């Protein structure tokens, strides 16, 4: 099962899992100060993630960036 | 299953999911402001996805962009 | 299971959904205007697709254009 | 499941699914007009596909054209 | 499954579909007029094919000519 | 889903003969081929070796090999 | 299942397994010094990996690094 | 299932197939003529396959010639 | 299923197996010897494999290097 | 569909020994190859570890190696 | 499943099996002199190998030395 490699570039950036489902809503925000880094699979429960603030993206199909 | 990033490039891109099924409906519109990353799956709920708005995108095939 | 990218290049292009079985209709059009994208699955009921339209497609056997 | 993608070059295109099965016989034949595609996978009803007409087909084993 | 490409070079090419199973015969004959393609699985039913005439095949071991 | 091999006859005659997969084995079938002629053919329930007789140009997962009659 | 090599660059790194299901939590905090490497799977009870602190990190997606605060 | 590619490089090539099991000897020996061509499996009754005289063979680690 | 290798650049690595499930602890250190190499697994009872002490160590993303 | 080793005796009398599967180690058959023969031999429910003496040419899926006599 | 290649380069080289499961020891121990080689599978009963003695080592993740003792 894949999974997102996330690093924050700057304070506060927010990891969010949106719920798998019928249903699409939020269900948890993993907050990323700088230089942190969060490796997410894909789940049972998360089957979108949204990344908001400054951070650096690697996934299976490359490198994303986003901005905040 | 098989992912797509969508990266919002303006402001109030949407990424709607369309219902698996004999059915086909938007379920889920979701809105990525500018900079903001989505990356979904296919599942259970959603066997194809519309981007409406500036994105960049990718998926195993590669990138595409959709326009405004 | 597999996926057809389509960005549509003008107006008005349809995306068509053909039933899978003994039996062969189209049981959905999707309507793209210039500049959206669709990724599309085969599914349990589509097992082939038809664009109709001026539209730049990815599949995993590389990139096809239809013509209006 | 495999797919075989067909672009008709010319109006009139016809893309011939043919029966699983012990017996085979056209079950359905889709027209393609001129510039459009179709994307079309073998499946539990169609173990072969015939297209008649000029196109441009993608297969996994990379391009052929009709005429 | 596997597949194989065979596209007629000259009219009356023969796809032939030879039985699974204990038995080995011919069961089909598709005749291929010249310039038509066909795109054939091996199957429950057909675990050999044979092709008469002049054709251009692929594989996925790569192409072949037939010459009648 | 199984290997397949592709056997194209370079002179009139060539055998692609089939070998019963079991405890025994014999040549079961027999598929002639003339000057030109395809045959594409792959392992089976029945078949678990297969051997080429005459002039023939041979495909398999492993490449190109030939046969001489 | 795929797995994550962590190096640590300096004393005190964390790498911090977050629970598997509908509830995201730290369930175990591992504590790495410098130059220690940590090679971990996804697994049952750990769905997403954190590093906190200065480290070399490979995965199936190539090198990272983690910058400490 | 993996196979092997033997081409009789001289008469009277033996390609020997060995029992699949606790015990070892051989239960077939297929010889073949100079130039002939055996394209054989590993079976359930075949799990190791001599082969005796000159002969050029291909498997999927390459190619291996054996002398006689 | 993977596996890591890893040689012992000096006297007294440590090569510690983390038990797998809910709980988190080691169940097992294997120390080595200069020169020495251990090829170990994931497995049902290890899950995360620490290495202390100056090692080399191979896995399936390429060489790290482990420092005493 | 295990793996297999290709061995190619290099002189007379190379042993190819197999080690039996399972909570015990034994040698449960040893092939004697003359020189220029080739063995083929997979892994298999009875044989998971093989060991080769004596002059040989080995192929396996991680490349070729030399066992010497 | 995996398997490693072990090539003895001086006398008295082990390739030692440890115990798959929650129990971890030596179940085996072959020994190998020199110029001998064997290939030996993860198993049902061995989940870790140990190479002591100076020997030239393959697996998928490519070639490494044992330095003898
Ligand atoms: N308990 C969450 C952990 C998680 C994994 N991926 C995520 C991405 C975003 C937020 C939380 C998560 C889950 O299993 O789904
Ligand atoms: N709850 C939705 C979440 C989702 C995944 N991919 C999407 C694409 C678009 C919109 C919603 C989604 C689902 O499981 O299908
Ligand atoms: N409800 C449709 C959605 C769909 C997927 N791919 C398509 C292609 C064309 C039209 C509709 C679709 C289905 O699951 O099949
Ligand atoms: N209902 C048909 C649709 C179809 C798929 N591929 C085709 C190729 C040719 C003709 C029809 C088709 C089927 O599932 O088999
Ligand atoms: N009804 C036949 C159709 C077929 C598939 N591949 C073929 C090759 C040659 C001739 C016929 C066929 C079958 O399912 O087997
Ligand atoms: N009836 C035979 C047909 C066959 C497949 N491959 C072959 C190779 C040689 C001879 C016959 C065959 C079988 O299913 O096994
Ligand atoms: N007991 C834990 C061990 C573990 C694996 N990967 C981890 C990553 C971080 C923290 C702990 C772990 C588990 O099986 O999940
Ligand atoms: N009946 C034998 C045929 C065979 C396949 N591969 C071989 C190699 C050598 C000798 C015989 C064979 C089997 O199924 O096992
Ligand atoms: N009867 C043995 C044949 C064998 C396979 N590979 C071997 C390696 C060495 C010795 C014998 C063998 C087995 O099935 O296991
Ligand atoms: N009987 C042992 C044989 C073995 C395989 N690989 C090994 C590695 C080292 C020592 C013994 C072995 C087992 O099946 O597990
Ligand atoms: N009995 C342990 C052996 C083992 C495998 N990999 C390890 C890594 C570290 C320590 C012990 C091990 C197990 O099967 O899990």
């Amino acid at each position: 099962s894949d999974f997102v490699v996330i690093k924050a570039l700057e304070d506060g950036v927010n990891v969010i899992g949106l719920t798998r489902g019928a249903d699409t809503r939020f269900h948890h925000s993993e907050k990323l100060d700088k230089g942190e880094v969060l490796i997410a699979q894909f789940t049972e429960h998360t089957s979108a993630i949204k990344v908001r603030g400054k951070a650096y993206i690697q996934t299976r199909h490359g490198v994303i960036e986003s901005e905040g």
